[PDB]
């Protein structure tokens, strides 16, 4: 009488109809809902997400230690959203943002809303007010930790020293998500997890997110033996719109953003478009140079190649039709 796959498809169906598409899913599954998305600025991370980038109208949490490449992504995400003619807001609570570096990643700074809240309540509340005007495509809150409650800010005693900063973050997200879905704004929270919850407030963010990225630093790019950039490693630990747990890597050169050419090489090799004699890179017969850097340089100067490689890697995977 029983047929496990039949009874299982049925189960899953009911499950998703009760809690939302993606509440349960086979990892090897290949999602075909192309969503609305905001390119991460990293082809690999975009593919890692399985949907081409950050989903729209969702709470995204990008965590990791200082200098791991988080902000940069966050910024690239803002740049891509703006080229699509979208409006961006930046709830700054750290006062670190280097707009000069931002423009370099393609961000139109003169049109970027910025706010520098006095208290945690304020910060979130200002983000909420903006979000629910449906004008914004993306909003970035720098530093989950920085959202300290007002009571703590103003001199207030070690009396009523409850876990209020996390309750703060729960109530705020309880109501913002609603707006975020209707508005379609993607909200990236930047949780610098460094130095019981991930920064006190990220405990409630662990559940409200639709996507959580574990940004980490893994190597220092040198080519020979000198300071150039660093290779980041992102892990999609949570993904409610596609099979989670995938991993993507990329290079961020000092003063520049996520290296396109760099990626192209990586993405290329793992897909046999570009062959890597051991320590020499080549493409369709053409020699790119020894050392990932000479090739990087090669592809930067020979804009024609790279562009056809991007084509091939894209053709094979996505950013296409549906
Ligand atoms: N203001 C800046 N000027 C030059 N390079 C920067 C700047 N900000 C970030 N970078 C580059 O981006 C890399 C990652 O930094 P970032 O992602 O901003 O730190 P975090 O992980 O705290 O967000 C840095 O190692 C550097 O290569």
């Amino acid at each position: 009488a029983p047929d496990r796959e039949k009874a299982l498809e049925l189960a899953m169906a009911q499950i998703d109809k009760n809690f939302g598409k993606g509440s349960v899913m086979r990892l090897g599954e290949e999602v075909r809902q192309p969503i609305s998305v905001i390119p991460t600025g990293s082809i690999s991370l975009d593919v890692a997400l399985g949907i081409g980038g950050l989903p729209r109208g969702r709470v995204i949490e990008i965590y990791g230690p200082e200098s791991s490449g988080k902000t940069t992504v966050a910024l690239h995400a803002v740049a891509n959203a703006q080229a699509a003619g979208g409006i961006a807001a930046f709830i700054d609570a750290e006062h670190a943002l280097d707009p000069e570096y931002a423009k370099k990643l393609g961000v139109d700074t003169d049109s970027l809303l910025v706010s520098q809240p006095d208290t945690g309540e304020q910060a979130l509340e200002i983000a909420d007010m903006l979000v629910r005007s449906g004008a914004l495509d993306i909003i970035v809150i720098d530093s989950v930790a920085a959202l300290v409650p007002r009571a703590e800010i103003e001199g207030e005693m070690g009396d009523s020293h409850v876990g209020l900063q996390a309750r703060l973050m729960s109530q705020a997200l309880r109501k913002m998500t609603g707006a975020l879905n209707n508005s379609g704004t993607t909200a990236i929270f930047i949780n610098n997890l460094r130095e019981p919850e991930t920064t006190t407030g990220g405990k409630a963010l662990k559940f409200y997110a639709s996507v959580r990225l574990d940004v980490r630093r893994i190597e220092t790019l040198k080519d020979g033996t000198d300071a150039v950039g660093n290779r980041t490693r992102v892990k999609v630990v949570k993904n409610k719109v596609s099979p989670p747990f995938k991993q993507a890597e990329f290079d961020i050169l000092y003063g520049q953003g996520i290296s396109r050419e760099g990626s192209l090489i990586d993405m290329g090799v793992e897909h046999g478009f570009i062959r890597k004699s051991g320590s020499w890179f080549t493409y369709e017969g053409e020699q790119l140079g020894q050392g990932k850097e000479n090739a990087r340089k090669f592809l930067l100067e020979n804009t024609d190649v790279a562009n056809e490689i991007e084509k091939k890697i894209k053709e094979k995977l996505g950013i296409g039709a549906v």
